[PDB]
């Protein structure tokens, strides 16, 4: 088995995932007592995607060494990517209760919960991941998505802050620190951030779209109408877009305007 096994870790090293699983298989056709070797030919289909494969050879594994973090952790990751939340909390819990060191652990296990809608939970653990490993952007934007889930938009600031402070290259963060000033109604913090945003991403019709309402918000129509006319440059489509830029036109006198775009509106969906 030990050649056969080593063979197949050579194969593994060189991303060449199929011959991998061939010779870990005929590995464990000799010797089916390796919990490494069940645990290697779970990693292997979990690197071609197949996760039903992937789960039932980590808990082979798992079988053979109760107390592996490391197959804990893994069968969570397959059941996340299944998109099956619950179970991926469940395992996740047990590689922590068997290593609490781990931030990979701790951050998955809030995504988990973040994508149950869980945003409490999240935080928790968020927060604790960016404790053993603070340095990742992502992880401070997601602990800023889970505050904003949550509506604590000064948490959120805040926390979107930090990751930009670490990436300020990106327009994601720019647009939902934008977002965040927005609920709380500071129309000029989000007009700000909302032009960073679009500077970096020009062409998402939602982002000029969310810039023309800030001008709307704050009274400046004439800015709000130029920012709409471009969301529908990019979404001819949007009912919103049409809407809005009719009640613009009509916050300024301009009712022939607002009559034409409220038409646009209303034949895209005529329900209101
Ligand atoms: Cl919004
Ligand atoms: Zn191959
Ligand atoms: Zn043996
Ligand atoms: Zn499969
Ligand atoms: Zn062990
Ligand atoms: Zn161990
Ligand atoms: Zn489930
Ligand atoms: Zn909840
Ligand atoms: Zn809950
Ligand atoms: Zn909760
Ligand atoms: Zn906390
Ligand atoms: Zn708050
Ligand atoms: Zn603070
Ligand atoms: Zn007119």
């Amino acid at each position: 088995a030990e050649a056969w096994y080593n063979l197949g870790n050579a194969y593994y090293k060189q991303g060449d995932y199929d011959e991998a699983i061939e010779y870990y298989q005929k590995a464990l056709e000799l010797d089916p007592r390796s919990a490494e070797a069940w645990y290697n030919l779970g990693n292997a289909y979990y690197k071609q995607g197949d996760y039903d494969e992937a789960i039932e050879y980590y808990q082979k594994a798992l079988e053979l060494d109760p107390r592996s973090a490391e197959a804990w952790y893994n069968l969570g990751n397959a059941y996340y990517k299944q998109g099956d939340y619950d179970e991926a909390i469940e395992y996740y819990q047990k590689a922590l209760e068997l290593d609490p060191r781990s931030a990979e652990a701790w951050y998955n296990l809030g995504n988990a919960y973040y994508k149950q809608g869980d945003y409490d939970e999240a935080i928790e653990y968020y927060q604790k991941a960016l404790e053993l490993d603070p340095r990742s952007a992502e992880a401070w934007y997601n602990l800023g998505n889970a505050y904003y889930k949550q509506g604590d938009y000064d948490e959120a600031i805040e926390y979107y802050q930090k990751a930009l402070e670490l990436d300020p290259r990106s327009a994601e963060a720019w647009y939902n620190l934008g977002n965040a000033y927005y609920k709380q109604g500071d129309y000029d913090e989000a007009i700000e951030y909302y032009q960073k945003a679009l500077e970096l991403d020009p062409r998402s019709a939602e982002a000029w779209y969310n810039l023309g309402n800030a001008y709307y918000k704050q009274g400046d129509y004439d800015e709000a109408i130029e920012y709409y006319q471009k969301a529908l440059e990019l979404d001819p489509r949007s009912a919103e877009a049409w809407y809005n830029l009719g009640n613009a036109y009509y916050k300024q006198g301009d009712y022939d305007e607002a009559i034409e775009y409220y038409q646009k509106a209303l034949e895209l969906d005529p329900r209101s």
